[PDB]
């Protein structure tokens, strides 16, 4: 009737509820598979996770499980089930069950031209999700096409909250070239200059990047290393204004910008000659150099580009806003307890 099922030589032990395994790929670190859920009669995605040797992998797993279990939103991936051993001592892996999403925006962009209607709809859903996340005082901090899941009807769901943090603007300041975790091509200019990525404006930049990418099927700022990323940004936006430089008090950061040759803005309509003009107006506002001047999520939603979808009453906000590895394991154990046969 059952056993410890294997997939590509590794235990993928999810039964008896989940049968007929097919492999998909790799996760952050751990195997991903689809499987037939025998209770709700649908195929699902199951991600195997093995974090307990390392406090960082515990921190990200716990952080993401805590977040995804607290969140309930149509445009954020839910956790349907969590499979693990009944005791801390026997728990070496955890399996997270999610709705099966056929594709993601990375894969889609590599293979499919998007109509303006698709771009508009996808951007609406990204921002609708992001409204909820930000309303919970959470920063996602790693928005990118591969973290935007899509099913067969183009329902879009934000995933991968492993690098998320509670917002903390009063402690956002840092020095020049401070090391950063999140994906390079979607990093706001200030990450390289004077920001730890603790304000909401960090996510809007990433959304701006994703919009630009949907318009042309190519990343807009494909930097090859930490500081090339900034010079990609400045080659399009042009040199920051005196006013925007006066906001950067750090001398290494400011003097770096002052050392560069003057660059003029590349107009959006020459970079994207087939783009809708309202899309380019909103792109410009999301890809603003100065984070204090950058559009906020709610303002983005209310922009004329999204007028066909905008409905604030149907764009919900969160009811409930918000260490050694041994204690993180116990907290992962406690956090996943609600899915245990009971």
């Amino acid at each position: 009737g059952a056993g410890p099922e294997m997939v590509r030589g590794q235990v993928f032990d999810v039964g008896p509820r989940y049968t007929n395994l097919s492999y998909i790929g790799e996760g952050a670190y751990g195997m991903v598979c689809s499987a037939y859920d025998n209770v709700n009669k649908v195929r699902v995605a199951i991600k195997k996770i093995s974090p307990f040797e390392h406090q960082t992998y515990c921190q990200r797993t716990l952080r993401e499980i805590k977040i995804l279990l607290r969140f309930r939103h149509e445009n954020i991936i839910g956790i349907n089930d969590i499979i693990r051993a009944p005791t801390i001592e026997q728990m070496k892996d955890v399996y997270i069950v999610q709705d099966l999403m056929e594709t993601d925006l990375y894969k889609l962009l590599k293979t499919q031209h998007l109509s303006n209607d698709h771009i508009c709809y996808f951007l609406y859903q990204i921002l609708r999700g992001l409204k909820y996340i930000h309303s919970a005082n959470v920063l996602h901090r790693d928005l990118k096409p591969s973290n935007l899941l899509l099913n067969t009807t183009c329902d879009l769901k934000i995933c991968d909250f492993g690098l998320a943090r509670v917002a903390d603007p009063d402690h956002d300041h840092t020095g020049f070239l401070t090391e950063y975790v999140a994906t390079r091509w979607y990093r706001a200019p200030e990450i390289m200059l004077n920001s730890k990525g603790y304000t909401k404006s960090i996510d809007i930049w990433s959304v701006g990047c994703i919009l630009a990418e949907m318009l042309s099927n190519r990343p807009i700022f494909p930097g090859k290393h930490y500081l090339d990323q900034l010079n990609h940004i400045l080659g399009i936006l042009g040199s920051p204004s005196q006013e925007d430089l006066n906001c950067i008090i750090n001398l290494k950061a400011r003097n770096y910008l002052l050392s560069l040759p003057h660059k003029n803005k590349v107009p959006w309509n020459r970079l994207f000659p087939n783009a809708d003009s309202k899309a380019l107006d909103l792109l410009d506002k999301m890809l603003t150099f100065n984070p204090h001047k950058r559009i906020e999520v709610e303002q983005a939603l209310a922009h004329p580009y999204l007028e066909q979808y905008y409905d604030p009453s149907d764009e919900p906000i969160a009811e409930a806003p918000f260490l050694p590895k041994e204690k993180l394991k116990e907290l992962i154990f406690e956090e996943t307890a609600r899915f245990q046969p009971g």
